[PDB]
């Protein structure tokens, strides 16, 4: 009964370290909505103004170490972009139906996670309103994608893993088991969740766990196949992390 | 070598995480020092430019969790501020001296710890020139603080602190370890780092630690004086915290 409260830390630091990578992105929107060249674009775009802002765009991102950030209009159309060089760029899409900008619109704020249109590359959507004198004048949007996290927490070997309230594995030191779950999901669901994750390919297969035993804390025993590694003894951990609407897990063996 | 791996990671995470944070505000001088309103606010004192600019920063800080952010003009008289409306309020205070307002001023940027002047508070500043035509026109600050680091590692159950390249402590984990050092200092360089970290009292004397073996490992068994008591022993690595100068060191127990 000793691997309890180590294991009880390492998740509290894991999601710690989620948190702060979050945090370190939910910035960029935060000052970028406000920013004067950000909204002298969406007044007077030319040109000129909205190649400055595809550069800053795109110093930033290097910077921040996001993996896109982009302004789309009053519209719904992404106007400057962080990738703008790229084939890729999101320059021209249509976003009005996304809700990272509907929501953006409606409250000043989202975060929605979903899988890239075209990269099939998961991220967290951060997202704000830049407010006009009259009103919404576009949203500014940031990509999160979280190798990093996943690579640091494969460095520790207690596996680790993110669920939203849905019971679904968002974020995911084994690369197999992101988009699986932890709760059963019923016929009515399936779809609909597919669509906001915009993965229509998605499993919604269970994480392979048997003997789930619930030791006093709320602590599982565990019976997993890793991506390996065909049976293994272990134990389950979780945490919400702060911040967010997430939920950690952590597996440590023996 | 059992504990030296188990600690050789959870470092490395402390420095991730400390790493992020950090970063969170990096960026908010970072866009704040090239705002056309910064510019404006900073050449047309004007009072609705100041007015706006105040909850400008208020409502940046406050989302940021930047402790203060706060704006100083070319004579170094800080002209708007996050904390207008405490009775802390940074506004018309003279910080012509400070060295994150002078070498940001030399220099583009800078990042230095020091206490906050009235608050002891411990916490890096964090400062970007705004440039002007006919040169500067002021530094824009971004003031960190490190409590909520401090107390996830409190939490941990390995005391970890971050020295300089002074080899003075300015995070810890143990609130009286700080500034304590790696390296002796000498009687007269007291002075000169006493009155750069704005705290007179800093000990400045060498950590508690005694019995030292260094290893093969390049960590090293050492015996600490726990504030309190007694003295336990302890395993101690070393990681450089990325993209700092900064460098971390975490005490595991026997
Ligand atoms: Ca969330
Ligand atoms: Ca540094």
């Amino acid at each position: 009964a000793g691997l309890a409260g180590q294991s009880r830390i390492d998740a509290s630091l894991k999601a710690s370290l989620l948190r702060a990578v979050v945090e370190r992105q939910r910035a960029l929107p935060l000052v970028l909505a406000d920013d004067a060249a950000i909204r002298g674009a969406l007044l007077s775009p030319d040109r000129p103004s909205l190649d400055r802002i595809n550069r800053k765009l795109e110093a930033l991102a290097t910077s921040a170490e996001a993996a896109v950030i982009y302004l789309i209009d009053r519209s719904g159309v992404a106007v400057a972009a962080s990738n703008w060089q790229e084939p890729t760029s999101f320059v021209g899409n249509d976003y009005a139906f996304r809700d990272y900008f509907r929501l953006a619109v409606r409250d000043g704020m989202a975060e929605h996670f979903a899988m890239g249109t075209v990269s099939k590359r998961p991220g967290l959507y951060i997202s704000r309103r830049v407010d006009g004198p009259g009103g919404p004048l576009g949203v500014i949007v940031a990509k999160l994608e979280f190798d990093g996290v996943e690579a640091d927490w494969q460095a520790s070997g207690k596996p680790a893993y993110v669920t939203d309230r849905r019971g679904i594995v968002l974020i995911t030191s084994l690369p197999s088991w992101r988009f699986m779950t932890t709760k059963p999901i019923a016929e009515d669901r399936l779809a609909p969740i597919r669509e906001s994750l915009q993965f229509g390919d998605a499993p919604l297969l269970p994480l392979p766990f048997r003997k789930i035993e619930a030791r006093p804390d709320g602590s599982s025993t565990l019976d997993a196949l890793l991506p390996g590694d065909s049976t293994a003894a272990f134990l389950r951990v979780e945490t919400m992390v702060p911040s967010t609407n997430w939920r950690l897990e952590q597996l440590s063996p023996l």
